[PDB]
């Protein structure tokens, strides 16, 4: 078999020519030609099978991903595994080649107002999809959002996806947790498992807001940290938002906080259209209730160049609603990979 930097990367003979680009969550990703289709691609590694939990995000991702077919999702072009499942012990996902990522990007390049529109369209385009299918990403951020030559935008990664479950949602301070860090919604410090919608449009808003600056916009330097640096521009929750969280511990530990005033938009981002920031603001409410739809977002008129709902398609066939050891589950991944065999 083929190695890559001392380690086994066993794709071939169909895939060939590899090259190092990056490291997976249970392995590392190289590019490599693809003989039959004449085109490079990209192949992520995956070595789960000792840990129930790695079973579970592998088998989550790939259940996910080959029921889902958007132009703003990466698709599984091929699965790549042994014939058996005892002589199984890893697996490689084939998807295509992009160009980069926004987390790269966003380190040396700064965005010009129509890419930054562009891209925004096609986050919320993708997500309308997932959401659609009654499925939360849960770990939006630039690194998650690839791009290619042309700045076509496709989303990466559901490993952390789950189904919504808005009626079980509820849970104690201090809890969670759900996403990155730097991406996470307040209520998951306050109240919240991360099982709506909601939880996803404010990783997107903060996407937003990262876009427009090159820094991101609440960088809390450890789990604690992350509710300060929220606050610190929202200001402190009005009233209203306050009274909707019964659970004592979070209302009384928001209550005992200092009075903070509202940072406005327009002094954080001086150059930012101001349509932009009326959406951003929308998306980084406090209170998940009143935060933007994603379907509300995108009849936003900071979008309005390329909103068209006809256009924006919605998952054929929703997910409708599972934890057990891992020796079922390798089967269920040799079993879910098992169409992509000659
Ligand atoms: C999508 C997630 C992702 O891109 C990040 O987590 C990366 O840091 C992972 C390693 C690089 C992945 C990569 C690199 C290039 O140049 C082109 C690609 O198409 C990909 C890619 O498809 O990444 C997928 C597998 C994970």
């Amino acid at each position: 078999p083929e190695m890559v930097r001392g380690q086994v990367f066993d794709v071939g003979p169909r895939y060939t020519n590899l090259s190092y680009i990056g490291e997976g969550a249970y392995g590392m990703v190289c590019s490599a030609y693809d003989n039959l289709n004449k085109v490079r691609v990209a192949i992520k590694k995956i070595s789960p099978f000792e840990h129930q939990t790695y079973c579970q995000r592998t088998l989550r991702e790939i259940k996910i991903l080959l029921r889902f077919r958007h132009e703003n999702i990466i698709g599984i072009n091929d699965i790549i595994r042994a014939p058996t499942i005892e002589q199984m012990k890893d697996v490689y996902i084939v998807q295509d080649l992009m160009e980069t990522d926004l987390y790269k990007l966003l380190k040396t390049q700064h965005l010009s107002n129509d890419h930054i529109c562009y891209f925004l369209y096609q986050i919320l385009r993708g997500l309308k999809y997932i959401h659609s299918a009654n499925v939360l990403h849960r770990d939006l951020k630039p690194s998650n959002l690839l791009l290619n030559t042309t700045c076509d935008l496709k989303i990466c990664d559901f490993g952390l996806a789950r189904v919504a479950d808005p009626d079980h949602d509820h849970t104690g301070f201090l809890t969670e947790y759900v996403a990155t860090r730097w991406y996470r919604a307040p209520e998951i410090m306050l109240n919240s498992k991360g099982y709506t919608k909601s939880i996803d449009i404010w990783s997107v808003g903060c996407i937003l807001a990262e876009m427009l600056s090159n820094r991101p916009i609440f960088p809390g330097k450890h789990y604690l940290d992350q509710l300060n640096h929220i606050l610190g521009i929202l200001g402190s929750p009005s009233q209203e938002d306050l009274n909707c969280i019964i659970n004592l511990k979070a209302r009384n530990y928001l209550l005992s906080l200092p009075h903070k005033n509202k940072v406005p938009w327009n002094r954080l981002f001086p150059n930012a259209d101001s349509k932009a920031l009326d959406l951003l603001d929308k998306m980084l409410t406090f209170n998940p209730h009143k935060r933007i739809e994603v379907e509300q977002a995108l009849a936003h008129p900071y979008l309005e160049q390329y909103y068209d709902p006809s256009d924006e398609p919605i998952a054929e066939a929703p997910f409708k609603f599972d934890d057990l050891p891992k020796e079922k589950l390798k089967e269920l991944i040799f079993e879910e990979t098992a169409r992509f065999q000659p």
